[PDB]
């Protein structure tokens, strides 16, 4: 049972093998159950200003605490937060099993704790599913992530290999949301990498061999992941959004809030002149993204209704105006309309969105033109 004061821990109860022999133990800080984690100063030096830093800081419920920092004549102990699992087994564990943390929210958490050090100027340098942590149920039993490791520099490039931002081995906050952008495929792909070999992923990161086979073209679900996590990993590190960028993304957005950006949208484009720049950037992409004429792919008790009062058809801001329409009015309409399309908000957006999976997207890029406004505040990250 080794001691140095503060840190209590013994060994056997060891929780894993780090690298370059750093071990963590189970152990107690002062009277409770702490994570000890053993590291060679000759191998990894422990930044004192960044742990500081944060510690007088608010205190971000997803970032990992650091009790306390001892040292002995051969090691150095860090006590940090005991956890249950990494996020590799999150991933590895069944559906059932994840005792109600979601995945979106738990790559929010993820991503608001790697928000937190930002705001702050500190780059975690190291970010992967060891280094996200799952929480030990608290009373009632709820659970978080915390992304840890943070602060530990390898004297003589930091990081895993495979996690690794392509630049930093051809450093900033972009490294940080190129690994992000990994986890982000990992936890939504259940095990999958973006380069899917581990041995060759470094190398295929370092020449931009990323391929994601699990994000389905046709689905709509998978179209809003697609396109964000491609900016995260993006080679060009000046192509990839910050961290609070990331959060503001249809990723994250419930289905009310995907319905009510469609209708805020839809309001704005009234409203421009067609040939304008707004609406000539968000009619560009389709043609495929309304799938020629949309009349033809809604269903026929909805084809009917539009007769009434003329919508282009090959039009996104028509189809999104005729969405608009039918949800301000949808009391009026007549309950064959209101059968094929709500409940609302969720089943009345899920009708569209499934129909025209890019329609979201989409729309999305094309409005980033409004993102300073303060309607589209919430939608966009206004800086
Ligand atoms: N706070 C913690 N609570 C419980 N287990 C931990 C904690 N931190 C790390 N571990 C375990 O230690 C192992 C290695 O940790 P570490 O030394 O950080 O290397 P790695 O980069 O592989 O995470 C992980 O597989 C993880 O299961
Ligand atoms: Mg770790």
């Amino acid at each position: 049972v080794v001691i140095v004061g503060k840190i209590s821990f013994c060994p056997k109860d060891v929780l894993g093998h780090g690298a370059e022999g750093t071990i963590v133990y189970r152990g107690m800080f002062d009277n409770r159950d702490v994570a000890v984690k053993r590291i060679l100063p000759e191998c990894f030096s422990f930044a004192d200003r960044e742990v500081q830093l944060l510690r007088e800081s608010d205190e971000h419920p997803n970032v990992i605490r650091y009790f306390c920092t001892e040292k002995d004549r051969q090691f150095q102990y860090i006590a940090i937060e005991l956890c249950a699992a990494t996020l590799q087994e999150y991933v590895e564990q069944k559906d059932f099993a994840h005792l109600g943390l979601e995945p979106i929210t738990l790559l929010q958490q993820t991503t608001s704790g790697l928000a937190h050090l930002h705001s702050l100027n500190i780059v975690h340098r190291d970010l992967k599913p060891h280094n996200i942590l799952i929480s030990m149920p608290n009373a009632h039993g709820k659970i978080k992530a915390m992304i840890s490791d943070f602060g530990l520099c390898k004297k003589l490039v930091p990081g895993t290999e495979g996690w690794i931002a392509p630049e930093m081995l051809s450093p900033t906050y972009t490294v940080d949301i190129f690994s992000a952008g990994c986890v982000f495929y990992y936890v939504i792909s259940e095990g999958s990498h973006p380069f899917g070999k581990s041995l060759q992923r470094q190398a295929n990161i370092l020449l931009g061999a990323c391929s994601l086979d699990c994000l389905h073209p046709e689905k709509h679900e998978d179209v809003i992941a697609r396109e964000l996590i491609e900016k995260m990993i993006a080679m060009d590190p000046q192509k990839r959004p910050s961290a609070k960028h990331v959060l503001k993304h249809p990723f994250f957005w419930s289905l009310e809030k995907q319905l009510q950006f469609f209708q805020d949208v839809s309001d704005r484009i009234e409203k421009e002149s067609l040939d304008g720049p707004i609406v000539k950037q968000l009619e560009r992409g389709g043609r495929a993204v309304v799938k020629m004429d949309w009349r033809e792919n809604i269903t026929v008790p909805l084809q009917t209704d539009l007769r009434k009062f003329t919508y282009k058809g090959g039009s996104v801001r028509d189809l999104l105006r005729a969405m608009r329409n039918k949800k301000h009015h949808y009391r009026e309409l007549p309950a064959e309309v209101r059968e094929t399309l709500g409940s609302l908000p969720d089943d009345f957006v899920c009708y569209f969105t499934s129909r025209f999976p890019h329609l979201l997207a989409h729309t999305y890029r094309a409005m980033e033109l409004c993102s300073h406004e303060r309607l589209f505040q919430p939608y966009y990250f206004h800086e």
